[PDB]
This record gives C-alpha cells, sequence and structure tokens, in this order.
DNA sequence: CGTCGCCGCCGCGCGG
DNA sequence: CGCGCGGCGGCGA
C-alpha cells in the first residue's frame, strides 16, 4: 500500500516522524531534514524556481532548520524576502508524500478516553492535580476495546471490585445498563493503588500510543490532570512519557480576558472532541456537558445517580465506574452519527498538515495552496506584517415589515467561492485597477464598462484572463468535493420524506428493513417495497436515512465552511495571503450580484404581469432574493387548484421553467459587463412557501431584516411530507431563549402561518394560563459568563454590569465559603431568572452553570422567588407582540358588536 | 489567528 | 416606558 504519516513534529533539527509504512506497519523516525528556503536572484540567471509573479528565484540549502530559521533572521536585519515555507515540517510532509495520500483509518491509533477523580474540597484542578485518580476508561479504536483502569483503595475510600454482570444488567435489575454491544469489549483491571495504576497505564500507552487523542474536555480536563498527576509522583521524566517522542510543551492558551494552560503532547493528535463538535456541527448549545449533548444527539437518557459526584465513589463504585465506561462511548457515538473524526483525517490528509490544524483554515489553506504551487517549482511569499482594518460585506434588503402569503426564494450556489472562480481573484492575478463609479451605477448598468481586456469586480479591481490562479483553482477542488456530498445529503432528505409519505398506511406483517444505499435516489421497485412495509421496518429505514443525510450534512457543510474560510482568510492579517483588495472584491461584486438580480428579476415578472414599478423582490440578504408570488397564484386563481401540492407543482414548473432562465440572462449579462473569466453566478430556487389551501394561515412574514417565518412545502427538491417551518433570526432560534418559550413561541408560528388568527388566540390564552407549571430549567434564559472580574466590585454589579453578570454575582454570593456548590467559568454558559423584589438573594436575578440543576442550597429559595409574571412579558409576550405586529394580527381577541347577544 | 451585517436586551443618561 | 448610544451576545449570511 501507498505510505502515508500519521504525526510530524520538528524537534530542534530532527523531524519526528510516526508513519504506517508501505506494508501496513506503524513505524517511527528521527530524520536530519535540509529545508530550503529562497531568495530572488537576478533576471539573467538560470533557474526552475519562480514567486507566484514569475520573478527568478535562487534555492538555498540549509545544513539543518536552525540554520534556516537564522537565515531567515538576518534576511529581515538587511530588508530582503525570504521566500518559502518557514513551517519546516510542512516542508518534510510535502517533500515525503509527493502525491495524493490515500490513507487506511483501520491503521490509525484512535483513542477515547475519560477519567474519574473523587475531590471532597471543589472542582480538581488540572495544573495542582493534588487528588488520586481512581478511574480510567480509555478505549482503543484498532483493538475495538475498552481498557478500565479502576482504583480499589484510595485515601478517599477503599471500595469492591466492578462487577461487569451487575453493569449489563437493567436499571429494574439494580444494575447500570451498559449497552449490551460494549460488554464483550471490556477489559478490566483493578488495582490496589494509585502508583501502581498509573505505571501500568504508563506501560499501556507505551503498547498502544494514542494517534488521534479524543474525549470530552480532554484537552482541559483529562491530559493535563494526568501529565500532572503523574508529574507529581513521579517527577516530570515519567510524565512526559505520554509523547512518544518524550517532548511536551505547558503553554497558555489566549483568546482575550484570563488564561489556561494546556499541554502539548509532542508525536500525538489531540482532537478533544468538544473542540471539533463546537467547529463541525453548527449548533449553538445551552449546555457542553456530556449529559446535555449526548441527549441533544442520541436522545439518550442522562446519566442517573443520587448525592454529589464527590461521594458516588464512596457510595456506589459499581455505577461510578460503569457511568465512567458509559461516558466514553456516548462520545463514539456521537462521532459514528457526525463522523467529525472521518472529516478531520480527510482535510488533514488533503491538505498534508498535522491533523490537529484543522481547527485552523489559515493553516489548513496555507499548505494546499503550498503544495499545488511546489508541484509547478513556483514558491511562496514571505508571510508579513499587517495592521487589521476594516472592510464591507455583504448587501442586506430592508423588508417592509408584513405578512406574505405566497414567497419563492432563490439562491445563488456558493456564492463568494463562485466570485473567486468567475472573476479569477487570486495573489498572482492582480492585473490593475479602474476608475471605479457609484455602486448603483454598476447595479442599473449606466456606469461605464470596467475594462475590455481584465476581469473586473466594481470595487475597482482587473484580473488575468489568461489562467486561473492558484486560488480558483485550489477552491475549486474543494468545492467540486463539497457538492457530491451535498447531492448525497440531499438524496438522503427526498428518500427520508419517501419513508414518512409510507409511514402513514404500514402494513401488518413482520419483515426487514430494504438493504439500500440511501445516497442515491429511491428507485421503482424500492418505493413499490417500501409501500408493502411494516411501521417497524419503516422506522428502521427512516432512522438509517436520516443518519445517511447527517453524514452529507458533515461532508458537505464543513467543506463550505472551508472554502468560505478561504475567502475570510484573505481578510485576515495572518493569512499569507491577506490582501484587502482581494476580500473587498468578493463581497463588493456579491453586493453588485444580488441588486443586479433584484432589478432583473422586478423586470421580468413586471413584464408577466403587465405592471410597472411593482417590487416583487421582498426581501435579500447576500445572496438570496424573496420573491412574492401572490400575483403569479392570483393569475390563474385559487379555486383552480385541487389541493396545495398542485400550486406548490404549479411555482415549482413556473420558477423551474420561467424565472430561472430568465435569472440566468441577466446574470451572463452581467459576467459580459464586468468581463469577467468565466460565467459561474448560478442561482437556482430554494424555496416554496404558503399557506395550507382552503385554510387561514398567512403564510409567512418578516419583521426586519433577519428576521422571518415562512412555511415551506418545497426546499431545493424535497417535497415535504409535512410543511416545514422555515425560521430566522426569531427567538425561537436563539440558544439564549428558554427552552419552553423556543416551543411556545414556534407553535405560536405554526399556528399564525398554517390556521390562523384566532387559532393562534387560543393557543395564546392557553399557554398564558400554564406557564406557571413550567419546570424552572425550561424557563430560564441562557448566556455565556464573560467577563465577571471586570465587572466585580466587591461581590456587587460595579458600573454597566450586564444584567447576566448581575445573577452571577447574586449566585458568588449565595454560595460565597462552600467548597461543594459548583463555581461559574469564565467564558462558560450560565442558566438565568428573574428575582422577586424583596428576595433573600437582595438582588433582582440569579444566574447558575448551565446543564445542571442549580446546587439544594439555593434550589428551594429560587423556585419560590422566581419571576414568573417578568419571564413571560420579556420571553414570550415581548417577542410574540413583535410577531403579530408585523404580521398585522392581534394574539388577543379584540372587542366586536356581537359582545352583545346571547 | 476565516469574514461582515445587524438584530434585541440592557444600563445609562437623558428627555424640559 | 419614551428615546438613542455603546456593550454584549448571538445569529444570518
Ligand atoms: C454561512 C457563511 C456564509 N458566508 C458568506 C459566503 C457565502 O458564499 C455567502 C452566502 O452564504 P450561504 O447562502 O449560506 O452559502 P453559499 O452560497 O456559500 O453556499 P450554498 O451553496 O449552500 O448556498 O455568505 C461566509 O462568509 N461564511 C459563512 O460561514
Ligand atoms: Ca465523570
Ligand atoms: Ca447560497
Ligand atoms: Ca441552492
Ligand atoms: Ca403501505
Ligand atoms: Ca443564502
Amino acid at each position: 500500500m501507498k505510505e502515508f504519516y500519521l504525526t510530524v513534529e520538528q524537534i530542534g533539527d530532527s523531524i519526528f516522524e510516526r508513519y504506517i509504512d508501505s506494508n501496513g506497519r506503524e513505524r517511527t523516525r528521527e530524520v536530519e531534514y535540509k529545508p530550503s528556503l529562497f531568495a530572488h536572484c537576478p533576471e539573467s540567471q538560470a533557474t526552475k524556481y519562480f514567486d507566484i509573479y514569475g520573478k527568478p528565484c535562487t534555492r538555498k540549502l540549509f545544513a539543518n532548520m536552525r540554520d534556516a530559521s537564522q537565515w531567515i533572521k538576518r534576511m529581515e536585519d538587511i530588508g530582503l524576502e525570504a521566500l518559502g515555507m518557514d513551517d519546516f515540517k510542512l516542508a518534510y510532509l510535502s517533500d515525503t508524500y509527493n502525491y495524493e495520500i490515500k490513507y487506511d483509518h483501520t491503521k490509525i491509533r484512535v483513542a477515547n478516553f475519560d477519567i474519574e477523580v473523587t475531590s471532597p474540597d471543589g472542582f480538581p484542578e488540572p495544573s495542582q492535580a493534588k487528588h488520586p485518580i481512581d478511574a480510567i476508561t480509555h478505549y482503543d479504536s484498532i483493538d475495538d476495546r475498552f481498557y478500565v483502569f479502576d482504583l480499589l483503595n484510595s485515601p478517599y475510600g477503599n471500595v469492591e471490585e466492578w462487577s461487569i454482570e451487575i453493569a449489563a444488567k437493567l436499571q429494574e435489575q439494580g444494575g447500570d445498563e451498559v449497552p449490551s454491544e460494549i460488554i464483550d469489549k471490556i477489559i478490566y483491571m483493578p488495582f490496589d493503588n494509585e502508583k501502581e495504576l498509573l505505571m501500568e497505564y504508563l506501560n499501556f500507552w507505551q503498547q498502544k500510543t494514542p494517534v488521534i487523542l479524543t474525549g470530552w474536555n480532554v484537552e482541559s480536563f483529562a491530559i493535563p490532570y494526568v501529565y500532572n498527576r503523574i508529574k507529581n509522583i513521579f517527577g516530570e521524566s515519567t510524565a512526559k512519557r505520554l509523547s512518544p517522542h518524550r517532548k511536551t510543551r505547558v503553554k497558555v492558551i489566549e483568546n482575550m480576558y484570563g488564561s489556561r494552560e494546556i499541554i502539548t503532547l509532542f508525536g500525538i493528535s489531540v482532537l478533544d472532541y468538544i473542540d471539533l463538535y463546537k467547529k463541525f456541527s453548527f449548533t449553538n448549545q445551552p449546555s457542553y456537558s456530556l449529559d446535555y449533548i449526548s441527549e441533544f444527539e442520541l436522545n439518550v437518557g442522562k446519566l442517573k445517580y443520587d448525592g454529589p459526584i464527590s461521594k458516588l465513589r464512596e457510595s456506589n463504585h459499581q455505577r461510578y465506574i460503569s457511568y465512567n465506561i458509559i461516558a466514553v462511548y456516548r462520545v463514539l457515538q456521537i462521532d459514528a452519527k457526525r463522523q467529525f473524526i472521518n472529516l478531520s483525517l480527510d482535510m488533514g490528509y488533503y491538505a498534508k498538515i498535522q491533523i490537529q490544524s484543522v481547527f485552523s483554515p489559515i493553516k489548513t489553506w496555507d499548505a494546499i495552496i503550498f503544495n499545488s504551487l511546489k508541484e509547478q517549482n513556483k514558491v511562496i511569499p514571505q508571510g508579513r506584517s499587517h495592521p487589521v482594518q476594516p472592510y464591507p460585506g455583504a448587501f442586506v434588503k430592508e423588508p417592509i415589515p408584513n405578512r406574505y402569503k405566497y414567497v419563492m426564494s432563490f439562491d445563488l450556489t456558493s456564492l463568494y467561492p463562485s466570485i473567486i472562480r468567475q472573476v479569477n481573484i487570486s495573489p498572482e492575478t492582480i492585473a490593475g485597477t479602474f476608475k471605479v463609479a457609484p455602486l448603483h451605477d454598476y447595479i442599473n448598468a449606466v456606469a461605464e464598462r470596467p475594462s475590455d481586456v481584465y476581469s473586473c469586480s466594481p470595487n475597482g479591481m482587473m484580473y488575468y484572463k489568461d489562467r486561473d490562479g492558484v486560488v480558483p483553482t485550489e477552491i475549486t477542488k474543494v468545492f467540486n468535493q463539497r457538492k457530491e456530498h451535498k447531492g448525497y445529503m440531499l438524496a438522503a432528505q427526498r428518500n427520508g420524506e419517501i419513508i414518512k409519505e409510507a409511514l402513514h398506511n404500514p402494513n401488518l406483517s413482520v419483515d426487514e428493513p430494504l438493504d439500500v444505499d440511501y445516497r442515491f435516489d429511491f428507485s421503482d421497485e424500492i418505493k413499490e417495497k417500501i409501500k408493502k412495509l411494516s411501521a417497524k421496518s419503516l422506522n428502521e429505514m427512516l432512522f438509517r436515512a436520516q443518519r445517511t443525510e447527517v453524514a452529507g450534512m458533515t461532508a458537505q457543510i464543513n467543506r463550505k465552511l472551508l472554502i468560505n474560510s478561504l475567502y475570510g482568510a484573505l481578510g485576515n492579517v495572518w493569512f499569507r495571503y491577506y490582501d484587502l483588495r482581494n476580500a473587498t472584491a468578493i463581497t463588493t461584486f456579491g453586493q453588485m450580484a444580488l441588486q443586479w438580480i433584484e432589478r432583473k428579476v422586478n423586470e421580468y415578472l413586471n413584464e408577466v404581469c403587465g405592471t410597472e414599478g411593482e417590487a416583487f423582490v421582498l426581501y435579500g440578504d447576500t445572496d438570496s432574493i424573496y420573491v412574492s408570488a401572490d400575483k403569479i397564484i392570483d393569475k390563474v386563481g385559487e379555486s383552480k387548484f385541487r389541493d396545495t401540492n398542485h400550486w406548490v407543482d404549479f411555482l415549482d414548473k413556473f420558477a423551474r421553467e420561467r424565472m430561472e432562465p430568465a435569472i440566468d440572462r441577466g446574470f451572463r449579462e452581467m459576467c459580459e459587463y464586468m468581463n469577467n473569466k468565466q460565467h459561474l453566478m448560478f442561482m437556482d430556487r430554494e424555496a416554496i412557501a404558503g399557506p395550507p389551501l382552503g385554510s387561514k394561515g398567512i403564510g409567512g412574514f418578516w419583521t426586519g431584516k433577519k428576521r422571518y417565518a415562512l412555511n415551506v412545502w418545497d426546499m431545493e427538491g424535497t417535497r415535504y411530507a409535512e410543511p416545514k417551518l422555515k425560521i430566522m433570526g426569531l427567538e425561537t432560534q436563539k440558544s439564549s431563549t428558554p427552552k419552553a418559550v423556543q416551543k411556545a413561541l414556534k407553535e405560536c408560528i405554526r399556528r399564525m402561518l398554517q390556521e390562523g388568527e384566532e387559532s393562534l388566540q387560543e393557543y395564546f390564552k392557553e399557554f398564558e394560563k400554564e406557564f406557571r407549571q413550567l419546570n424552572y430549567i425550561s424557563i430560564a434564559s441562557v448566556s455565556s459568563a464573560n467577563n465577571i472580574a471586570k465587572y466585580d466590585v466587591g461581590g456587587f454589579p460595579g458600573p454597566k454590569c450586564p444584567f447576566h453578570i448581575r445573577g452571577i454575582l447574586t449566585y458568588n454570593r449565595a454560595i460565597k465559603g462552600n467548597i461543594d456548590a459548583p463555581q461559574v467559568v469564565e467564558g462558560e454558559k450560565v442558566y438565568v431568572l428573574p428575582l422577586r423584589e424583596g428576595n433573600p438573594f437582595g438582588d433582582k436575578c440569579i444566574a447558575w452553570p448551565s446543564g445542571t440543576e442549580i446546587t439544594d442550597l439555593i434550589k428551594d429559595d429560587v423556585l419560590h422567588w422566581m419571576d414568573y409574571t417578568v419571564l413571560l412579558e420579556k420571553t414570550f409576550i415581548k417577542p410574540l407582540e413583535g410577531f403579530t405586529s408585523a404580521a398585522k394580527l392581534d394574539y388577543e381577541k379584540k372587542a366586536s358588536l356581537f359582545d352583545m347577544f346571547d
């Protein structure tokens, strides 16, 4: 097989590499890598190396990596550019793997672990590590085994061995309900003392050294706790055994306020699942406890135990160990669903970077572009220093707040990357500038043609047309990968709807789910078999369709994020190819493209319907337009439609056969106007929205920019079995809005759009009546706990103190002098509740760490002093009034002349 | 060391 | 609660 790397590190003048050899064996080597860097040379001397601008370069081969670094410093002191890849391990990887990497994941050792630490005096700080580690569960992907290390004897209690028999039993039998599919995969090792547990763990680590190391909070907690505990007991050298090259670094993480120290383990790639989840999941959660994320992702019940975790080992060691094993497995289950490890490996090997560098798109694109340029013997420019400067972004149209009955949306495919490709925007393709007219002049086609030679953007930039730049070239490859996965995702989604439709008539029989590839549209023979299946088999198929859809979602959305991040990188000072002329050329072209096509769509539809000056486009943001279709529906008449699906088909056909061709003509004209290299403005229909036929639903509404709701029947070719709410910006979508409030507001909007004013008033009245019975967590707001110390004046709110920080300060005063109470962590999430006047907490609100029940010390007093009236008015009534005034509805029945009879 | 636009809640200081 | 400005948090693209 083709060799591939596992990990790479620079240590002094050595590269340390772990890799899989041609036989599929893991090896390690130390190479005294001789790096090359480059300097511009005279035009007359013969060379095969050229910088991106076509300037001749001479190669400088160095005796070692330290020489290369010192040369860079001398070139600065002289005042001359030192070209080439200064991250020597990326250059090593490029030299060693001078081909497209085919990797085999089954050869890569992925480790998932978590630890337990009993602590009677508060949170066990990793940097101190003064408490014994009493449990480690470490899953190995190559062995497919959970290795459990269990401490029987501790200064905090002597315990009996964990029983695998009781662990396997149901909770109703007094067992722990450890899933039966992992019971046979557990290798349990009890220890008489902590020293022997840790020594054995290190020996185990040595035999089965992680390549990818993951888990939940392993970077912030598990890794540093284990490193420091071993350091405190045995000394630094023993702790350094967690690195296969015995080198570690104790380094700070800096964003802004405060600092925390993480441990870098050389020769290991740490991918903390929390960080993977935060970057790749496209959620913002109220809580990041594993309980919370597990319940959200997998629909599994929280891990249930009595008393504080500080007493769980002592009171119920059996459950303590089982819950440690389950915690590890739950991260595995999330990953089997989300597939973030697979994504990381894919992106990592594609760019030829350390796998952990997937968190950094700048690093990712730096390596992609370097490998692409190196292939042609081209030399990358030196990184320069730039001051941060603001620059303009997208156009957002001010909507008229209103209800909107029939709506069709259109959207440009992968806009910013397509602008890059269409215009040919790259560092080496800059051709010059033209004199700029006001943007509205380009939008209205009255400004003079920018160039008869080069490809232009309305910001004044001009680009070569003879050849593709490296940025368009490399962004195209990833875009094409994105497109494949999106296709798989949408087909899985369409297949899902076929199963949903069939579930309305489930046949009664014992059968099995069909063995099908959900990434491809179901054939006719498959569709017919589904129609004859039982609810049980259909449900399993729906689950599988939905898992296939999620996998597709991960692959496509994160490839989209990567290509969009290349646009973003052009506007970040740390990017090698930072250039505000290029970033602005993209965003300005975008503003033109949107407003240009608004004009065209309006002009076209006014021609179709026979009017003048009527605005059909009601809204647009960046790359999408929202078109009012009332008049199109009205031109045939609502009475001519059999049912909802009929007018939906009509609009679908109208958009595809009439509007899209016109849209294309308008964009082809724009391409010619700007003299662009290639026409790539592809605007397809996205949503078809409206009320159910014969109902009093309003269909949709806008309250303002970025704030709207639509009742959607068809989304990019997916015809839904049941109409689906597209809600953007509104309180239903914010992680800060209480869960019960999100749910209620969503049902209010559902009723408005699908059923009408009367239905909405019924629901509101009922919600107002029953509100006070809602569980306190379901009605707590959520916020992020930033800058606590800034507004802390002696435990009391300082000037300008934010509402949620006031609540934290209240909490801190309430729990002061108690080691056992959960501390609020700087930068983490908190639940927030209003407090009635005259409460014993001495303030108007209280906040506590999210994902948790509030400590039993203050729970009783919070529930008694919770201000339901303020809660209802602020998080529910105010937003609903906002919705209803925008939609011209009343959420309370106004009096009428009829209130006079019967 | 991906980006900008723009919403609503809040504290503050008005607003005769 | 009437208003706008700046801080903040959090989305929508
Ligand atoms: C979501 C997102 C968009 N944008 C910018 C770039 C996008 O091209 C533009 C429009 O966003 P979107 O319409 O959300 O996405 P898209 O057009 O790039 O991809 P799709 O084919 O799925 O429609 O907004 C970012 O810069 N960063 C982001 O994270
Ligand atoms: Ca735990
Ligand atoms: Ca788009
Ligand atoms: Ca689309
Ligand atoms: Ca059937
Ligand atoms: Ca869009």
